[PDB]
């Protein structure tokens, strides 16, 4: 805890926050994602990924674009900071990263890039 | 046009309109379905759903629970006044129904019920 967050995906298409600060101290940063509920993974699949405020469309248009087999994700994308896997009902997955990848002073957002969940699959990071 | 309204649901979980007006004199009302955009069904599926601004909640639950292969709509729901079938993009599907089944000063709503969709694509259908 204290430099890890526990997240998640309902098939509401929701996460249960939409702001985490990092901590300054934290070296490394935790998110857990679970995903409540029952649709799978090609219906209602999330993943939690992480770019600047800025770059956000950019990640999420290529990442609804690479299909499902890249986990709506551009391989290798440098806009994305860290990403966790898209996952279906009843999975998890854990994504660690660098806080040093990170600058105080510039707006990070996280969100899914599943086709139309960011709307409302977003929240801001920020490093304080 | 003419006792019926031509509809289109896109690859951004949006409706092109959010009002429908049927008028009394029409014995039968027809809307026409189509999906603008690039997505699959099962990732961007839609259809158009009407009941009541009341019974609305029960059908969307109802029809998530129902399965993709169902086309997230409980079948012989005795709340759903018409429906289309859910459609990807580029299929097209249409609806008559028959003015008798709504009666005035209730209040009835349109909706897609592709899990996550309702929050963002309904509407109201009135009698005038
Ligand atoms: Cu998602
Ligand atoms: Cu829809």
């Amino acid at each position: 805890a204290e430099c890890s967050v526990d997240s998640q995906g309902n098939d509401q298409m929701q996460f249960n926050t939409n702001a985490i600060t990092v901590d300054k101290s934290c070296k490394q940063f935790t998110v857990n994602l679970s995903h409540p509920g029952n649709l799978p993974k090609n219906v209602m699949g999330h993943n939690w990924v992480l770019s600047t405020a800025a770059d956000m469309q950019g990640v999420v248009t290529d990442g609804m674009a690479s299909g499902l087999d890249k986990d709506y994700l551009k391989p290798d994308d440098s806009r994305v900071i860290a990403h966790t896997k898209l996952i279906g009902s009843g999975e998890k997955d854990s994504v660690t990263f660098d806080v040093s990848k990170l600058k105080e002073g510039e707006q990070y957002m996280f969100f899914c890039t599943f086709p139309g969940h960011s709307a409302l699959m977003k929240g801001t990071l920020t490093l304080k």
